[PDB]
């Protein structure tokens, strides 16, 4: 019983972490096979940040202005290259702990972990999503950059590198490929993530997961309609048919209907949760999917 | 920036948990150097009353079958070290670390790695006031441990029973008034850890959150606010060890102390701190600033 953010062992992740230093910036990388990853702005002087030009920036660099640290071991670079925001530092030395692995592109309201890292070494794990907006809501630091978010299902998805944080105190980065999520461009000026709106289908999810374990007080019907009518109101993530699919197999083991469980959180959002908590949270939790509860719920594990 | 539940990473302890099976029964256990860490009522049949010296007795090494991933290790010997077995097996564990074992005090924080056959789930991070924890554990975890940090592993915690969480250090000795056997059993009233609330507080106000912040009062007077709301007492050790938090903030413990009893004596009135409608008890002082300063492993 009980219901935790859970993050995956974090084990085939950390025997990736190598700390990646051209100049005088160091941030974290990722080895893979002989290939390293990090953010492309590791070749960014103070000055530069501000309107960096990377192609005739790393035109000025060469493959020994590259230091790569593997704990104790330096790796030798033997050829560079950039991809969208991502550096690519070939090495003359496959990682010998390389996990299976697959490169992954999520969607917004999907989860993952991130380990946590600064001058290559594991600090910390924790569960995210990829909010509406296209930025998680994390704890990172400066020195945290190329930090990674993955998945496991023995396969490690890699879907998620650090780049930059924001005023407000908001996080993004890019996928494995340098693609950023969101709107974001690996630059320091102002930059506005837009307004963010809340996760239906992950709220849903969990308060089938709250169900499941014992808390059934906000149980009391509505249609898909009417509903999204209330979860616009509320800056909700439209509810369509496809997360109603998703949401099945809860239906099936709880034995409440998909429409009932929105009936339930219609009526959640009108009145609040009077001092009620839910799961021991006092507010509505959307960083769980469907998939994530199954998964907690039903003990899957991994190797 | 922001400001995370964070577990510590669970490579090393992921290396260490095996899968233990005696008769119908299976869960995880530790593999440390030559010995297999687990509790005792893997032993146990369908547990009400359980006999363990007696029930023990029946068992050979060869009715213990220990599985590190497919790797079958043989069993060389086996003692009851209070509520939990230890079998000694014929081959030291490759990827044992640095490790230490050590009971953690009520109100200090550390990582499960829950676990299935042997095999890691999840990783997850208090020691309530009452010796209970608040976890995810169905039914099969019993083994899962809970560990620290330091290249060196602190080993605190075995999962024994589901009543809330319940279970032993790793030489057997339960966590508060439990036992392992399948009666009802009742935990005392859980307080909350109100060293850990003001340590969350000073985190909120490193991150920008400081509309809570009011005021003055004393350890005396807060005493018997907290008292009035199930807050675990603060004693000046608690006010030296939020030091460090003192002077980075600016901001007095006892100056800290007025704000969370205006919050105890208010309620939030719908706002958020760190992002969360409750004061928040399971940061320990030490975890706000390994948080908050980016120490690694
Ligand atoms: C990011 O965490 C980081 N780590 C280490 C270093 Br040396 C530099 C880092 O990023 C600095 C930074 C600051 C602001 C912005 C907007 C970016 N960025 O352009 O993405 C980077
Ligand atoms: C505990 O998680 C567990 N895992 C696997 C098995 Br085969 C048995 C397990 O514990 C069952 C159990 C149930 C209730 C109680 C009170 C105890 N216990 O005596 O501690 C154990």
């Amino acid at each position: 019983s009980g219901f935790r953010k859970m993050a995956f062992p974090s084990g085939k992740v950390e025997g990736c972490m190598v700390q990646v230093t051209c100049g005088t910036t160091t941030l974290n990388g990722l080895w893979l096979d002989d290939v390293v990853y990090c953010p492309r702005h590791v070749i960014c002087t103070s000055e530069d940040m501000l309107n960096p030009n990377y192609e005739d920036l790393l035109i000025r660099k060469s493959n020994h202005n590259f230091l790569v640290q593997a704990g104790n071991v330096q790796l030798r670079v033997i050829g560079h290259s950039m991809q969208n925001c991502v550096l690519k530092l070939k090495v003359d030395t496959a990682n010998p702990k390389t996990p299976k692995y697959k490169f992954v592109r999520i969607q917004p309201g999907q989860t993952f972990s991130v380990l946590a890292c600064y001058n290559g070494s594991p600090s910390g794990v924790y569960q995210c999503a990829m909010r509406p907006n296209f930025t998680i809501k994390g704890s990172f630091l400066n020195g945290s950059c190329g930090s990674v978010g993955f998945n496991i299902d023995d396969c490690v998805s890699f879907c998620y590198m650090h780049h930059m944080e924001l005023p407000t105190g908001v996080h993004a980065g890019t996928d494995l490929e340098g693609n950023f999520y969101g709107p974001f461009v690996d630059r320091q000026t102002a930059q506005a993530a837009g307004t963010d709106t809340t996760i239906t289908v992950n709220v849903l999810a969990w308060l089938y997961a709250a169900v499941i374990n014992g808390d059934r007080w906000f149980l009391n019907t509505t249609t898909l309609n009417d509903f999204n009518l209330v979860a616009m109101k509320y800056n909700y993530e439209p509810l369509t048919q496809d997360h109603v699919d998703i949401l099945g197999p809860l239906s099936a083991q709880t034995g409440i209907a998909v429409l009932d469980m929105c009936a339930s959180l219609k009526e959640l959002l009108q009145n609040g949760m009077n001092g009620r908590t839910i799961l021991g949270s006092a507010l509505l939790e959307d960083e769980f999917t469907p998939f994530d509860v199954v998964r907690q719920c039903s003990g899957v594990t991994f190797q």
